[PDB]
């Protein structure tokens, strides 16, 4: 019954307080989602200044309830069984070969609007890796997320690897360990292994002055035909 | 050969002359593509006036060499080997319970830019069917688009049909027809039976008041594995 | 309706009439199919002596209807709502760099079992060539099966390539054309286009001594979450 | 430098020790495997008697290293890597609302065959349940399963949900919980995040009087086109 909260255009809004490395930093961000077709338009601003880490990197913290769920696989989407209530996403991002983002958001409804509340915390990052080093470059891969319940907490356990593109060439790994739990005690469907294929396009506002990034994702659901 | 002018970011000219039922209208369209990520973002601006048809019927009219082909379906990729000569691209669209669009395009590159050139003609509309009363949604589905070799044109062949919502909660559908043909005579790569997986983001320009459209697709070819 | 028929195992018969560049020759099958789980199983003898041909190139001659359509897709299985009065399949099958075989033939039910019973017409093949020179590998790969309504005939076209392992290493290939007609008048299913997936094991029964071939087949329908 | 052991026709070898809930059987295996097709044929014999437990319920348990991985996913296939010295397949399978298996076994070549050599221990088990009761159907679906690098052990990590048809129409799930680690200590390769889709035939040997199972599978990996 969290299903029906997302059948139109439904407002979002991202915050993020971060620290990677004794580098603070905060962003903010607004746009809207439209899950019948698996689409979100969201745009992030740094607001305390220049951001300290490469904007690819965040695109995975900065809404899975968001995706597209094919009909026939509707029983298997836990985002938004969670609805209105929420659930709390946490994570470990290991860059390879370089420092950690370890995550935690709420991802829940205030009024109408889907928000996304996170704190971030990065270390052990080389001074002049890929990461504090800026030298990823702005474009992103597609992804297969893969999905399994966690029956113990009530919750499911996500894992994938972000391919960055480097300026040289090569490609830096992200590998992502994450567990998402509900906030209510409303029952949640806890689905069978399954993926998310994802696409995402990054982008600029040509007016806008401060460091930021414009974001277009589409996400859909695949993997269950029983 | 072709697939090395892909390789970056190439800007996109778009040009349309259409007549349906005797309503002639022009589009200019302009943006860059991305084929390395299957990627697109267009603006179209009907400088004749209000469509007459609905924007979203014009979308597949409106340079499948931006497609991301995969590198184990290089092989298989008509659509760049033509390049820069370029291909003819024909389609008949059927309208179900409605009228047809009929569709002759040159893609190919003129200097550094890829323009697509357009002529359409739609017949047998009904006054008060979803094209010309306009009832269709301003947004759009994700398709499959099948492509076979067609030997003897030493081009292919391309068959999808479009799912368009209509405002009453129905589909229109929009059964695609298409050929397309190398302008140059040199060897083009003639590939085995696949698909394009596609997505479609509609929106609008904030400051523009003349009648338009902004377009960002992600296409990506599927379905071999040999 | 045509489906019900479908729920168990089903037995099979098989009956060809063959004519490849003048040699005649017969084959009878037999064995069952359970479309549940897109399976059949058969066993071919050929009744007149040696098969002039290999094996492999008749595989596809030699009952779509056993195909698993998963619950989502139910609507587009032309091939059981055809059932009991059945459809004739034809094709065109483009032997490249040979010649070709011409097949008609018509799958219904005559009592309690499916038969597929066929004539078949093989012209221009070459003496010295992969076909009649016997050098195809007994062994066969996996395939995928575009099917598109055919509105006009009430049926469906159906196209892909077959690849024929040859025992020099190189692969031959059979361009499959084909269209199904149902045989009785009343409503059939037609579908939005997809593709059916396939998979096949060749063997041979240890305690038989005329030519023949023991075939193990999995088939399921894709492409289609709308 | 271990996929060259697997380009042909590999003799297989099963043996199984088990026991559950104290009733101990033992079974034996033999048949062969083709990869390049990921195709296997087996058949087995319950050695010690009647087989305690429903044959469907051992498929998994009685060589992943026979799976077709496509050409351009073969950076991805540890099973194959880490022969000819092998690996050791450790799994708890839970049975919904029912006992546990735990299974640990060694899959490595001994001489030219490759041999998978299973300890099996079953606890908890309802007496009048569906395994011990003997309500399974004998049939089997077809699955995905996937497989993650756990580069700390130096192997990967499995997870897929088996269904079971039930006699009365429902399904009895299997939760698969699995490690592969190498035997030896040459290098493996880690593999991304992939999945295997799985399909399997259940039969029976008419002139065999002993308990037995014969089983041809086809497996093929996917998931990666980067």
């Amino acid at each position: 019954k969290g299903e029906e909260l997302f059948t139109g255009v439904v407002p979002i809004l991202v915050e993020l307080d971060g620290d990677v490395n004794g580098h603070k930093f905060s962003v903010s961000g607004e746009g809207e989602g439209d899950a019948t077709y698996g689409k979100l338009t969201l745009k992030f601003i740094c607001t305390t200044g220049k951001l300290p880490v490469p904007w690819p990197t965040l695109v995975t913290t900065f809404v899975q309830c968001f995706s597209r769920y094919p009909d026939h696989m509707k029983r298997h989407d836990f985002f938004k069984s969670a609805m209105p209530e929420g659930y709390v996403q946490e994570r470990t991002i290991f860059f390879k070969d370089d420092g950690n983002y370890k995550t935690r958001a709420e991802v829940k409804f205030e009024g109408d609007t889907l928000v996304n509340r996170i704190e971030l915390k990065g270390i052990d990052f080389k001074e002049d890796g890929n990461i504090l080093g800026h030298k990823l470059e702005y474009n992103y891969n597609s992804h297969n997320v893969y999905i399994m319940a966690d029956k113990q907490k009530n919750g499911i356990k996500v894992n994938f690897k972000i391919r960055h593109n480097i300026e040289d060439g090569s490609v830096q790994l992200a590998d992502h360990y994450q567990q998402n739990t509900p906030i209510g005690d409303g029952p949640v469907l806890l689905p069978d292994n399954h993926y998310l294929s994802t696409q995402s396009a990054l982008s600029k506002d040509p007016n806008e002055k401060r460091d930021h990034m414009v974001l277009l994702a589409f996400v859909t659901a695949a993997g269950i035909t029983h």
